[PDB]
Formats: structure tokens, C-alpha cells, sequence
């Protein structure tokens, strides 16, 4: 019994964090086998970030220019390369700390641990989603680029994000370990703005089982909805809309609770028009929309 | 920028978590030099009697796909600790802490041995841990790291019927008035840990969200027997002193943070959140504020 949120063991991560250091920045590095990842503004300072030409500042840096720290080791760096907005700096050294890994890039509403890290150590880990806006609601401060965002698959690491900016609300953006972003946002400190982030509903309703599961009962309703109904109501309180692929997914929690995709959805939307009157689903006053349906069934069952 | 309920890097716990298996009975064991601390029930109570009937061949120990061989046991309150032939290379530097109550630490839960998940919570009131443990977690610890030391403060060993865990400290001690067998045991009233809240506000002021702030002060005799209505926890001198550092960055005197909380207890939060949050969050201490909000890395 219990519900947390709860993130990945992060061993197998810490023991691939390292620090990078180009000039005067500093931020964080992924060690893999002999390749360091890091966003690829660590060549770039301050003034360069309005409109750098990453071609043109890396062209100019040479390998030794690329200070790699692994705890107390310097590493060497014998080649570099740039794949989209990230850096793979080729070092003499394979780490012999490499998990079971691969690089996966993930939708919105996918859940992941980070490991916040600082001058290559490891401070905490967190869980977190990919909004629907494609940006995370993190806890980053200035020295935490390069941190990354992952899932634990049995003894496999999945690399799924990897931290390059704070937007001006306050929330994150990075790319996957392809160096590609995730939503619309550059390396570049131009004016950009999260888009209007919305409620990731399949989590919310999976959320809804997980309560379900745990014995809270009091937001069900005798009640069920047709899939655009649902939506039509969602849409009015900035909710995702629900798609067939959600409720397919959302079979097997359905299955075990004995109540119907459809029926969930009911009570969610006298949820949304009641709010919760004092009470509370999972020691939350709000609807969680952090859990995926996947979450829900690894902590709930195993 | 950001708030959210962070624990320590698990790797220096991941290290020691072995599966103690003693007939019917598989749980978790923290394997630190050459010995393997487990709870004692992995032997069901008379305790020194179920021992007593049991020889080192009996505990099946595995580190991963390694099984480790008992050569002594030896029970230290409800604390089983299982000498073994092989001293854990990967022991970091550690020491066995017993918490207070309104203290946070990281908990790894695992099952068989192998760790599934890591989480941030804190000692409640009443000496229970809102937990998220399934049948197999125990043996599953409970700690804090500083610098480059882990302190276990939290060994795992029950569910109470509402939900919550009960467990004891690595020297076996219970947290709470609680007993390690199959009997009538209840979690006490629980109480809002008073300076964690506030600790929380001000992580709320340093991100940016000041709309419950007022003029207003309080005395901390006066807050106290608000405070005490609301079924929070008394607020003493030294919670205070401890809120010092936050209430020097902010510019906001504790007891004016105190008169901030008594607003939110009489009149809720109207609609607004808090650190995307509707209650009063109090799983945080003013050193976790301080650490989460300065990048302390370990
Ligand atoms: C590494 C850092 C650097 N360090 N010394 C020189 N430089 C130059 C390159 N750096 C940046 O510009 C990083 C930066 C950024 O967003 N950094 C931060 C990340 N996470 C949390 C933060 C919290 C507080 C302050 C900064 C934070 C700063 C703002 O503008 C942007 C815009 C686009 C991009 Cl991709 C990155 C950034
Ligand atoms: C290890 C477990 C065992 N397994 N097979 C044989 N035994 C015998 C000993 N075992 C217990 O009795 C453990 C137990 C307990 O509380 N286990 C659990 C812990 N955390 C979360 C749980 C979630 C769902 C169900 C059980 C959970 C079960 C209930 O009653 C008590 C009462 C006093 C004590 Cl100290 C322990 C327990
Ligand atoms: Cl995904």
C-alpha cells in the first residue's frame, strides 16, 4: 500500500556523470563506453548564445580545449563531434562503470527520473513528465545542463532526456541523447516561451485506478461517458484529449478494478465540475497527472 | 528554478542490497563490511526460541547471482545481523542514525534483493512513514547522505492497516510504539510537521510565489496555540533558529512566515496552489530547502 512518486534507483546513472568544462563554462557530460554526450553550449559563453554558430565556434576548439572530469580523473579527449544540440567528445577511456543502456526518445505525458547533477556530481533524483508542451517542470539551477532524464527497463538504462535550458516561466528544456529537443525551443537564448501546458489526462485517470487499487472509492459515479463527450468537457479545463491508443492502454487498469475506461472518465469529468470538496485521492488535493498507466502498474502491482 | 520532492542519489545503497531468504520467508538485507542486517521476523513470536533453532546454513544470502555463505548470526533487537565470509567491496563510508520525528531521509524499496525504486519521505508525528511498500520490501532502508557518507536511519519491516509503514532504525530500535508481529496495531493521531511546512513556504518565496505573504507577525506563543487547533506540530525556539539562514535570504522574519501560515490555516488557499500543490506540504526540512536551492551534490 502507498503511493509515491517514485524515481528509478539512480546507481547505474552516477556512475556515468562527469564533468565538462570548455573556457569558462562548466556543466555535466554522460560517460558511455569512451564517448562523453553534453549539450553542445558548453563551447559557446555567454554573448554567444543570442545567435552562435555552433559550426563555426566547434571548427575553431581543438581536443584539448575539452577538460573531462570523471571524480578525480582527468579524462583525455581525443575526438570530437556534433550531433544536433549535442557534443560527443571521444575520450581514451571507456567507462567501466557502462550500464546495460539505450537512448530512447519519448512522447509527452511519458514519466522519467532525473538525476540532478553540479560540476559532474550527482546532488538528487527526482521523477518527472514530459509535458504535453514538450517542456518538464524540473528543479534545475544554474551548472545543471547536461544532467539526464532516464527510465530503468530490468537492468537496462534508457536515456531519454538530457537538460540544456531554463524557459522564463521557470520550467525546463533539453533534448533526447540524439541531441534533438523535445518541442520547439532552440540552443539559443532568443525569446521563447513554453506553448499553454495542459493536463495529461491518461495519466490522470491512471492516477484514478492507482487510487482505485489502493482502496479510495468516493470520486466513482454510477455514471459513463462517450470518448467525445469526454472530451468536449476535458478540452473546456485544459485537459489532453483522450484518445482511443489511451483507452486501449488503459485496458489492463480497467480490467483489474472492474471499472470501464468510459466509466473512469465519468468520474474524472464530475471531478473536474465538483473539485474534490475537501477531500483528498492519494493524499493529493489536486489531480496527479504525473503517473503513467505504466507507473501505476509497476508500483501498484510490480 | 523549480521545487520538487527530491532524494539522495541511491547508487552507495544499491551497492548493499542483498536477498535474505530463511525458509518460506524471502526479504531484503543491507550487506555492509561482512555482515547482512535484515529484520529478525525473516525467522517467523519468540524470537531468541525461532533463533536459537536456526544454524548459518539456514539463511540463504544472495548478492546478485552471488550466494554469500553465513558463518554467524546474532540478533540486536529486531535487528537479525548475519555475519558472512565476504566483505562487500562496494560498503561506502556509513553510519547507523536514529532520526526524529519531522525528519527526512530517501528510501530505496526493493524486492528480492534488488532495488525498484527510490523516494523521498519523512518520519511522521507519529513515528510512521507514508511509504510505498508491496509484499517483499522488507528489509528496504531509509537514509541520508552527507557529503560522501550515507547515514541509514530506516530499516523497513511492516504495513499498518491504514496504509502506513512502521520500521526501525539499522540498530533495530522501532520508530514508534510499535511491535514486529501479527497483532492489533494502530498509527497514532498524526500532526503536520509545523517547520517543514514553513520551510516549504519559504522554497515557495525563493521560486517566486509570494501571494500568501502579508504585513502581518505573530507571537510564537500565540502562533502555537493556533497551531495546536489545526492539529500542527508545536513550533519551538530551536525550529526557529533553524528557519534562520531561509528567513535572512528572503527578507521574511520567521514569525512573519508564521503569520503567513496562520492566514492559510484559517482561510485555505482560495483556489491557489503553492509550489503546484492545493495543501500545505510538510515533507520538506529547512535543510532540504536549503540543499534543493543551492545544488549540494555528493
Ligand atoms: C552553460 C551556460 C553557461 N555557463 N557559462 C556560460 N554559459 C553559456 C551557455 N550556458 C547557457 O546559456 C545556459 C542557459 C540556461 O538556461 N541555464 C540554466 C539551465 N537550467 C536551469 C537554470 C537555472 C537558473 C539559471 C540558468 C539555468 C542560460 C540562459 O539562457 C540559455 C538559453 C539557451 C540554452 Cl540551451 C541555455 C541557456
Ligand atoms: C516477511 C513476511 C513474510 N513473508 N512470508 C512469510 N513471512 C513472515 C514474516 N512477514 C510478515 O509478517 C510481514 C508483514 C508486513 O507487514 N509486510 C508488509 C510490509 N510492507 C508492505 C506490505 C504490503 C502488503 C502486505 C504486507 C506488507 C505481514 C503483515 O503482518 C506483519 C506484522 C508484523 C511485521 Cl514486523 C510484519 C508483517
Ligand atoms: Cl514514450
Amino acid at each position: 500500500s502507498g503511493f509515491r512518486k517514485m524515481a528509478f534507483p539512480s546507481g547505474k546513472v552516477e556512475g556515468c556523470m562527469v564533468q565538462v568544462t570548455c573556457g569558462t563554462t562548466t556543466l555535466n557530460g554522460l560517460w558511455l563506453d569512451d564517448v562523453v554526450y553534453c549539450p553542445r553550449h558548453v563551447i559557446c559563453t555567454s554573448e554567444d548564445m543570442l545567435n552562435p554558430n555552433y559550426e563555426d565556434l566547434l571548427i575553431r576548439k581543438s581536443n584539448h580545449n575539452f577538460l573531462v572530469q570523471a571524480g578525480n580523473v582527468q579524462l583525455r579527449v581525443i575526438g570530437h563531434s556534433m550531433q544536433n544540440c549535442v557534443l560527443k567528445l571521444k575520450v581514451d577511456t571507456a567507462n567501466p562503470k557502462t550500464p546495460k543502456y539505450k537512448f530512447v526518445r519519448i512522447q509527452p505525458g511519458q514519466t522519467f527520473s532525473v538525476l540532478a547533477c553540479y560540476n559532474g556530481s550527482p546532488s538528487g533524483v527526482y521523477q518527472c513528465a514530459m509535458r504535453p508542451n514538450f517542456t518538464i517542470k524540473g528543479s534545475f539551477l544554474n551548472g545543471s545542463c547536461g544532467s539526464v532524464g532516464f527510465n530503468i527497463d530490468y537492468d537496462c538504462v534508457s536515456f531519454c532526456y538530457m537538460h540544456h535550458m531554463e524557459l522564463p516561466t521557470g520550467v525546463h528544456a533539453g533534448t533526447d541523447l540524439e541531441g534533438n529537443f523535445y518541442g520547439p525551443f532552440v540552443d539559443r537564448q532568443t525569446a521563447q516561451a513554453a506553448g499553454t501546458d495542459t493536463t495529461i489526462t491518461v495519466n490522470v485517470l491512471a492516477w484514478l485506478y492507482a487510487a482505485v487499487i489502493n482502496g479510495d472509492r468516493w470520486f466513482l459515479n454510477r455514471f459513463t461517458t462517450t470518448l467525445n463527450d469526454f472530451n468536449l468537457v476535458a478540452m473546456k479545463y485544459n485537459y489532453e484529449p483522450l484518445t482511443q491508443d489511451h483507452v486501449d492502454i488503459l485496458g489492463p487498469l480497467s480490467a483489474q478494478t472492474g471499472i470501464a475506461v468510459l466509466d473512469m472518465c465519468a468520474s474524472l469529468k464530475e471531478l473536474l465540475q465538483n473539485g474534490m470538496n475537501g477531500r483528498t485521492i492519494l493524499g493529493s488535493a489536486l489531480l496527479e497527472d504525473e503517473f503513467t498507466p505504466f507507473d501505476v502498474v509497476r508500483q501498484c502491482s510490480g
